[PDB]
C-alpha cells in the first residue's frame, strides 16, 4: 500500500517526502482552512514542487458546470494534481467530464460500497472511503475497504482505492492487508508506524555489545 | 459491475445518461406499455441514439419462427440492439437461430442455474436472473447469481449477467460482490445510491471551514 | 421468531390477530399519526383488548422528565403496554427510571450494536434495529441483527431483539435465521409470507386426483 | 431420523410395520384416490398417523379435523399452507389435535405454520429439487430456525425421491422422513453387505 | 458444462439437436439394444450425421486385442465418433493403443477417483463417472465429481469428465458448479430443466399488460 | 473411544485382557471358523471378557436368527448378537430388543443403513472402515456422518468401528466419535509404540543410572 | 458487556452514573494525579458514595509487603473497593494474599495471554488488557481480547475481563462480541456512543408527523 | 491451564509456591538425578509444601515392579502420583495402580493413540511432550489439540500435562488448546510475567504520581 | 524458502557453504562482536546475499558506511535497523543501487515503511516476538500477503529463528528465505525413522 500525507502544511509535507516514504498528498477545505495566510493555488504550487506523486486538490462548487471549470483551473498548477470531487450527482457529471478530457480526479466522501461503484464507473482515478468517521457511528470502516476492493478486482476496474480518515496504526496494517492501493493519513501517524520498544531494545543491544 | 436502467421512459434514460455513469438500458413489455402515445419502434430509435451500449427488446410471441422473424427486424433498428427473449424451449431455438445469424440476445424470466446454463449453451450474449421477485416467494435471488457466476468461470463461457428485479441498494452491492457483469435497476434505485448522511455532513463541514 | 405487526390501524391488527400468528404490536408517531379521527389512548385502549401481546407505545418529547412522566401514564392503560423510548442520553435516563418502576420498554431507532448495547444496559426489555432503513444507506441491516445476538448471548443478557424496518419477506427469513427474538412488520408482508406457487400447483393437483 | 411410510396402501403398511423401523404414516389426496381405513392403520401403528383435510375454508376445516380427531389419540390433521390453514391450525391446537402443515417450500411458510401451533411442518424436497432449488437447504434453514427459537415443532421431510435424500435430510435434522416403502426396502441394500455374507458362509461351511 | 444425450433413439437425439444445445451424444450397449430393428453401425452413421461433436460407441468384447480391433472399426464410420471401454485392466490397455492411434476413447462404468486417474493416465480423452448407481447405494456422486476436478486441475490433466448417470434436475447444477466439462442425460432431464412456475407467471402477466 | 479385540483366539483375548485396556470382544463367522465347539468358546471367552461379546448367527432367515439369537443369550449375560444388515435382520434385531437381548448389526457400508439398525433397536452398528477404504470410499467418513446423526437425534446406538487395518484407523475413529473400536492384537500392540519413547526410556535408565 | 468509567473526575463519574448505564469505575495513577486538590482516600470515598458497582483503586508500592498493606487500606473505604495490582511477580505474590484475605484485585497492564493467564491463576478477580496501547505498536489489542475468553470458557475460569485502554466506538463493539465482560472508556467515548445520524433524521420525521 | 513446576529442585519449587500460582510439581528420573538427598525424602519435603499432584516415576521397566514400587510412592503422601513410561508393562502397571485408587500419571507420550491407551488403562494424567516432537518436524501442539478433542467427545475425565515445554509460547498455545495443565521450569515462569509496554505503563504512573 | 546462516563465523560458514545448501549469510553487531577482511573472505565462498550491519545511528553517516560497504564485492546487503533515520538510508542507498535489509523489525508497519523506502530485504523477528507473547510466525502471514496483494519484490528474511518448528512454519506461511545457526541447519536433517530405515536397509543388502 503507498503512503500518502493528509495535510496542507507544507513543513509537514516536507518532512514526510525526506523519510524516503511518500507517494502522494491529499489536501481538503478543512486541512487548507487551517493554514496561516498563503493562496491556496501558491501552496499548490509549492507541495507539487516537492511532491511528484498525486496531489489532491478540492473543488468548492457544489454545481457540476462549476466544478468542471474549477478542475481544469486546479489542473493547469502542475501535472500531477489531482481533482477531488464530492459524492454527490453533480459530482458524477463532473467527474465524468474530467476524464474525458484527460483530466485526474478522486471521489471523496465515499462511506459505502454503492457510492464507490458508482464513482468507478464515472471515471473516476481514485475514490476515499473515510474509515474513522464510519467507525465512530458503529459501521466498520475497514469491511468497506474489503468490499470495495473485491468489487474492483472482480470487474477488472483499475480505479484505486484510497483509505482516508486514517486515525492510528490498527487503521493502516488492515487497510493494506484488505487491498487499499493507497492510505492517506496525518504526518503523526506515519511517524508512529516506525516505533517498537524491541526495536528500541535492539538497537542498544546491538551497540552496547559492539562498544567493547 | 456496469449500471443499465430498467425502463422505457425516454426522460428517464436520458437523466441517467447525463449522470456519466449508463452502460445500456433495459425495456420489457410492461415497461413498454405502461408508457403513453408512441411506437415501440420509434420509442427504440430515440434510446438508441441516446445509449451507445446493449438496449434490449422484447419479443411478443412464443413461437420461435415467430421470435426469430421479430428479432431480426428489432435487429434493423440498430446496430445496439439486443433481442430479449423469454426462457422457454422455444426460446432456445430463437436463441440459436439468432446467434447463427450475428444477432445479440439477452434470455429474460430466468430463476435457476439450469435455465441460465441452457440459455448460454444456445449462444444466448446475456442472461436476466430475476433477483426480488425470487426473494418474495422465500428463496435467495442473490444466491442465484453466485451459482450462475461460478459455472460461467469454472466453464470459459462469455455469456454475460444481468441481475435484474433490483429492488432497493442491498441488491446492488451484493449484486457487484457476487459478479453479476451488469445490473439493470430503476432511476430511482440508481439515485439512491448517491446519498449518505455522513456525506452530507461532510460537505457542510468543508464548506464552513472554507467560508471563514 | 414472533410476528408482531407494524401498524396502528385496529382493522388490520384485527385481521392479523384473526390469522392466528400475532405475538404483539408495534405503534410509533408516524403510523398513528396517518390514522383517522381516534384518541391515541382511545386507540391503545381498543389495541390491548384485541391483542394480549406486547403493544409498543412512543412518547413525545425528548427531555427525560417528560418522557418518564408519559411513560407511567401510558402504563396505566393496560398491563402489556410497553413504552416506546428514542435511543438518545436523556431516553437512557427514561429506561432507566421506567424500568425502576417496573414498566417495559422498547428502545427504537437502533441502528448500531453500541446503541444497542447502552440500552441492554439501561434496562430495556426490547430493542429495536431498523433494517430497511440501513439498507438504503448501503449498511447490511442484518449484520446488526447478528452482532446484538452474539453480544446478548455471550453476556446472558434477556434483553430481546425486534426486528424492525422490516421491507419485504427476504428480511424476515434472514431474521429468523439471525436470531431475532421478534419481527415487527406491515400486514402486506404477512400475507406475502403464505404464498409459493408450488403451494398453489399442490392444492389444484390434490383436488383434480380427489374429485374422480 | 425416524422413519414414516408414505402411503395409504394397507398391504405397504403393515410390511414396513414389520420390519421394526415404523414410526408412523403420511396418507394424502393424491394416495389414498388411488374413515375405516383410517381405523385399522391406527390399531396397526401407534406412531402419528396423517389424514389430510379436504375444504379449503377454515370453518370446514376444522370440523373435519375434530371428526378425524375421535377415530383414535394418534390421528393428525394435514393442513395445507393457506391463510384459512393457519386458522384452522390455531383452532385445532387450541382443542388439543395434532397437525401436520403440507405444501410447504419455504422457511417463511414453515415459521408461520409453527407459530400457528402446528406439531409437523412437511417441507417438499423432490418438488423443490425439479425447478430448480435445493430442497434439502430448506430443512437445514428450518431446523436452525427450530433450535435457536427452542420451537417444539417438528419437520418431516417429504416428496423423498431417492436413498441421498435420505442421508442427507437425516444429516441436516428432519426429525421426521416420510417415504415410499419401496425407497426403504432400496435403504438395506449394498454390494459388499452382499459380498460379505458370501463370505462367511463360505468360510463357516468347511 | 455441455449438454450430451445419453440415448440411442434417433427421434430424440433429432429433437436434442433441434434445441439448439446438443454438444454430443453418448450410447452404451443397454440403450442400443432398447432400440428396434436397425444395425448398431448404420444407427452410428445416422446420429453422426444429425450430431457434429463427440458420439460414444461402446466395444462389447473384454479383451484387449479384441478391444483395439473393434475401436479401429468404429472410428471408421466417422471422424466425431468416440470409443467406450468398460474400467478394467484390458481396457486400459485398449485405451493406451487407441490413443497412439490418435483415436478418442471416452472411459466408463467409473465409480471412484482412483479409477478416474488410472483411465486419465492411459490416455483417455473423456472419463464417464456415474452418479445415480452412487447414490443408490448411499455413496455421493457428486463428490466423485468434485475429486476428480480437484485432480485434474491440479495435475494438469487435459481429460474431459462426463458425469453420467444422471437422474434429475439437482444432479444437472452441481455437476456443473462442481466442474463436470459435459454432462450426458436423457431427453426427459434436459426438457424438465427448461421449466420454472415464475417463467410461467411471468409470461402470462408481459401478454396481460401489453394486450391493454 | 474404548478397545474392544476383533478375533475369536482365546490366547489372544487373554493377552489383550492382560493389558488393562479391554472393553470387549467381536467374533464373526471367518474369524470362528479359522480356529473346539463354538458354544465352548464363547463361554470360555464370556468367562475371561465382562464386556460386550459379539456372536454372529448363521441362518439368513428372521425367524431362525431369532430362535439362535435366544440361545446365545443364555450363554452369558454380556453375550451380545451379530446380525447381518439385511431386511430379516431388521425383523432379527426388533424382536431380539423387544425380548431385551442386546444386538450388533454388522456389513454396515452406508449412513442409511446404519440408520436403519439404529431404528430397528440395534445396541450396536458397525461399519466396515478397510472394506470401503479399498473399493475407493472414505470408511472414516462414514463414522463422521453416523455420529453426527446419532448426536442430532438422541441416539444411544453405539458404533463399533470395523475393518480397522492399521493405526491411522484408530486415531481418526477416535477424533471422528465411534464410541467403540474392534480390531486385531497386531493393531493394539502396534499403537503403544513410538521411536521417542524408546529413545526416552534409554535416556532415563542412563541419567539415573551415573 | 458491562460499562465501567475509565476516569478520576467526580462530575465525569456523576453524569455517567446519571446515564442509568454504569456498572463501575476504574482510577489509575495518571488519571487521579490529573485532578487538582482532592486527597485520593477522600476522592474513592466520594466515588463509592455513588457507585454500587466496583471501583478500581492502584497500589502504589513495587513491593509484594507493601502493596498487600495499601490493598488492605484501600479496601476499608468500601465493600466495593477493588485493588489494582500491576503484573509483576511481586504483582502476583499480593494478588494471592489479598485474594486470601477475601479481598477483590484487579490486575493491570497486561499486554498478552501469558500474563492475563497467570494473574487469574493467582486469584485475580479481574484482568485489564490494552487495547489501544497494543494498536499502536502494530499488535491487535482486540485479538487478546478473543485469547483470554477462550482460555478462560475452556477452563472454567470466573476470572473476569476488563477491556482497558478504549480509543473509539469500533473498541467498544469488537470487545462485546469477543466476550469481554467489562469495558472501562472515557466519558467522551460513552456518549459518542448514543449517536447516530438516521437516529437523528428519525426522531425529526417522527415529530414532524405528529405534530400536523 | 494449571501451572506444575517442572523440577526436582526444592528451592524452585518453594520460589513457585509463594508466586501464589502453584498447582502441582513434576519431577523425573533426570530431573531428581541432577540433584545429595534421598529420593523419598524430597518427596515428602516437597508434598509437605506442595497439596496439588506431585509426580515420581518407577524405575522398574517391568510391570511386577513398578506396581510394588507405585505402592510405597503412594504411602509417602495423598498427592503422590506414580509416573509411569508409555509401554505395555506400563499398561499394566497403571490399571493394577487405578484398581488400588493409587494416582497415574504415563509419560513419554508422542502420539494420540498412546494417550488413548493411556487413558483407557485408567491414568490420571497423560503427559505429551511438545518440544521432542517439535524438534523432529512433527508438531507438538497440535497433539494436545488431538488429545482434547478425543477425551471431549468420549466423556474421558483424565487430564492432559503439556509436557517438554521449552518457552512462552509453547505456553499461550496449550492453554488455547485445552490443557488442563502445563509443567514448566520455574525460568519460563518467571519469563511470562514479563512485557515491555509493562515496564514502561509502570514508570509513566509513578511519574504522574510524583509530580 | 533459502537458507542463510546466521552467523560471523567463518568456519560454520564454511561449512554452511559445503552442504549444498546455503543461499547467503546475515551477520549482526552482536554476532561480529578487521570486519571489512572477514567480509571480503565471506563474498569469496559465498554467492548470495551477505548482509553487513552499519554502527551509526545517524542517516548520513550510515549511507557513507553503506557506499564503503558495497565497494566490497556486488552480493554486499548493507543492514540498517528501522528508525526515520534508517527508512532516509534505505532511500539514498537504493537510489546508488546498493542492497538493503531492514532489520529489528517487529510489526507489519515497520515492514511496510520499510519496503516503501526501497529495502530489498525486511527482517521480522520470530522468537523475540513469541517471548513477549506475540506469535511472530502470524508477522510473517501478515508480511507476505501485504507483499502479494501490492505486488512488491520485496523479500522477507525470517529471523531470530530459534528452533525447528519455527523453520517449517515460516516455509508454509511464505518467508522468503529464513537465516539462522549451523546447528539448527544439522538439526533439520535428523529423524528416528531415517535412521532406522538406514540400519535396515543395510541389514536386508548384507545377507
Amino acid at each position: 500500500m503507498l503512503f500518502f500525507v493528509d495535510t496542507a502544511n507544507i513543513d509537514e509535507i516536507r518532512e514526510a517526502n525526506e523519510l524516503g516514504i511518500l507517494a502522494g498528498v491529499t489536501t481538503n477545505p478543512s486541512l487548507v482552512a487551517k493554514e496561516a495566510n498563503v493562496s491556496f493555488h501558491d501552496r499548490l504550487r509549492e507541495i507539487t514542487d516537492v511532491v511528484k506523486g498525486s496531489v489532491s486538490a478540492e473543488v468548492i462548487s457544489l454545481k457540476a458546470e462549476e466544478m468542471i471549470e474549477e478542475g481544469k483551473e486546479l489542473a493547469k498548477i502542475a501535472p500531477n494534481i489531482t481533482v477531488k470531487i464530492p459524492m454527490t450527482s453533480d459530482g458524477l457529471k463532473a467527474v465524468r467530464a474530467l476524464t474525458d478530457l484527460g483530466i485526474k480526479t478522486n471521489v471523496t466522501l465515499i462511506f459505502n460500497a454503492n457510492q464507490a461503484l458508482l464513482a468507478a464507473r464515472a471515471g473516476a482515478t481514485y475514490v476515499s472511503p473515510f474509515l474513522g468517521r464510519l467507525d465512530d457511528i458503529g459501521h466498520n470502516g475497514l469491511d468497506l475497504i474489503s468490499e470495495v476492493k473485491q468489487i474492483f478486482d472482480i470487474h477488472g476496474l483499475d480505479t484505486q482505492i484510497i483509505a482516508a480518515s486514517i486515525r492510528h496504526p490498527q487503521h493502516v496494517t488492515e487497510a493494506a492487508l484488505r487491498g487499499a492501493h493507497i492510505g492517506t493519513m496525518p504526518l503523526k501517524v506515519i511517524h508512529a508506524l516506525t516505533k517498537h520498544p524491541l526495536t528500541d531494545k535492539g538497537i542498544e543491544q546491538f551497540l552496547a555489545d559492539w562498544n567493547k
